């Protein structure tokens, strides 16, 4: 059990947590409750040992992306802040603590990477990775390099693959809007009794398998979906449907088929206080958290008229797509043409732009204080941008959960809301430790007069949310042999994103 009437605080050895502390004593103070803040060791491993058997602290700090498998075991609690107070946060930092479309944690904090220069041999970075090869040519003369970092681990080079289309898992912004204009669509369409067959032809717009509970599309029905979709702006004029391009609006079709065809209210799901709720079993466990798969929960959600909760489609990977090819094709070629090598990892290329040997790194903010240490005088900038489009890195969101079965839920979200998620509040931890780009906007356009947390919230808002889904540890696998696969000749570019994609997917 979690002592009541008070509160218990664990952040990892590596953060603010004296601050963390005085941000506490300005709370233990005013209303009388001692916050103890412990770091204890390992405490991402701990923590989900001890919440599940109903013991660990009141409060968690850590990324974001930790705590979508903590949420897996409903060991955190869906905290409740109003619609004004999350209008005080960056918007996509409430991207990073949604799991099965509820918010279950408070965003502190964002970090991604940036492109690190040196000043005095590249007073002007470049703004394109196209021009990186001229630069590089420029400055072997010189007896420098124009680019060196970590080419083993493709958490660094997937920003540049990413660029021109690459994506992990698709988590469309329109997805809540694709869903209800698509929904539209339904009422126009004629269920038959079967597919078309060489013994059989029907007059509607597709059938049901009612065994497999799927829907096929007729031919007469996949003419008029794309003239229904077509018409209200969703699909240009002359697309299909089952081309590679429209794989979203084609999830979105057969979804909304289902939801309609084959999923009943008070019998398969309820709708329950603005919520799609399934009745698992007949007449025996009937609701939970748990959520069907394939879009058809959302599907059933704008069928309902129901807010719309985004998630991530993981059966949509675009690693073997032709933004992806072409972005690491460039990588590729950067090795070939001698430019970088593709033995260089994480220690080779912080001692080279630390001894002055390259002009230009790319890393986050936990590499700045060995720079410093360094004296090159660096600077912070936004990532090239590849093909015109922003190079695109994954963000890492510093959260802080509240445990399940903590019975100082309100006192927790008392001293989150109000007392850390404050100007005052997070100064006083990033002082102690500095926190980087952090979520409040308030508090933010304050450090973003260094130009170098500028840099990082800038990239951040360019990338993309580092996905908190179990599928996430497949795909870095993968691509870490694609990418290593395709540096060293190996394979090429597209055999080696081929076999990725299909790992991913099988």
């Amino acid at each position: 059990k979690i002592e009541e009437g008070k509160l218990v605080i664990w952040i990892n050895g590596d953060k603010g947590y004296n601050g963390l502390a005085e941000v506490g004593k300005k709370f233990e103070k005013d209303t009388g409750i001692k916050v103890t803040v412990e770091h204890p060791d390992k405490l991402e491993e701990k923590f989900p040992q001890v919440a599940a058997t109903g013991d660990g602290p009141d409060i968690i700090f850590w990324a974001h992306d930790r705590f979508g498998g903590y949420a897996q075991s409903g060991l955190l609690a869906e905290i409740t802040p109003d619609k004004a107070f999350q209008d005080k946060l960056y918007p996509f930092t409430w991207d990073a603590v949604r799991y099965n479309g509820k918010l279950i944690a408070y965003p502190i904090a964002v970090e991604a990477l940036s492109l690190i220069y040196n000043k005095d041999l590249l007073p002007n970075p470049p703004k394109t990775w196209e021009e990186i090869p001229a630069l590089d040519k420029e400055l072997k003369a010189k007896g420098k390099s124009a680019l060196m970092f970590n080419l083993q681990e493709p958490y660094f080079t997937w920003p540049l693959i990413a660029a021109d289309g690459g994506y992990a898992f698709k988590y469309a912004e329109d997805s809540s809007e694709m869903y209800k204009r698509v929904n539209k669509i339904i009422p126009h369409l004629i269920r038959q009794e079967k597919e078309d067959s060489e013994t059989f032809q029907g007059e509607g717009h597709f059938s049901v398998d009612e065994k497999s509970r799927q829907v096929n599309l007729t031919e007469r029905g996949l003419v008029l979906i794309e003239e229904l979709l077509v018409k209200e702006g969703i699909m240009d004029e002359g697309e299909s449907l089952y081309s590679p391009a429209n794989i979203m609006l084609m999830h979105h079709v057969t979804a909304a088929l289902r939801a309609h065809a084959l999923f009943t209210r008070d019998v398969d799901y309820i709708v329950k206080d603005g919520e799609v709720i399934i009745v698992d079993e007949h007449t025996g466990r009937t609701m939970q958290g748990r959520r069907w798969s394939d879009g058809l929960h959302q599907a059933v959600e704008a069928k309902e008229g129901v807010q719309i909760q985004n998630e991530y489609d993981i059966k949509d990977v675009g690693v073997d797509n032709a933004g992806a090819k072409a972005g690491l094709t460039f990588l590729v070629d950067l090795i070939k043409n001698k430019h970088m090598n593709a033995d260089t990892d994480y220690s080779i290329a912080e001692a080279a732009f630390n001894k002055g040997e390259t002009a230009m790194t790319i890393n986050g903010p936990w590499a700045w204080s060995n720079i410093d240490t360094s004296k090159v005088n660096y600077g912070v900038t936004v990532l090239p941008t590849f093909k015109g489009q922003p190079s695109k890195p994954f963000v890492g969101v510093l959260s802080a959960g509240i445990n399940a079965a903590s019975p100082n839920k309100e006192l927790a979200k008392e001293f989150l809301e109000n007392y850390l998620l404050t100007d005052e509040g997070l100064e006083a931890v990033n002082k102690d430790k500095p926190l980087g780009a952090v979520a409040l906007k308030s508090y933010e356009e304050e450090l973003a007069k260094d130009p170098r947390i500028a840099a990082t919230m800038e990239n951040a808002q360019k990338g993309e949310i580092m996905p908190n889904i179990p599928q996430m540890s497949a795909f870095w696998y993968a691509v870490r042999t694609a990418v290593i696969n395709a540096a060293s000749g190996r394979q090429t570019v597209d055999e080696a994103l081929k076999d990725a994609q299909t790992r991913i997917t099988k």
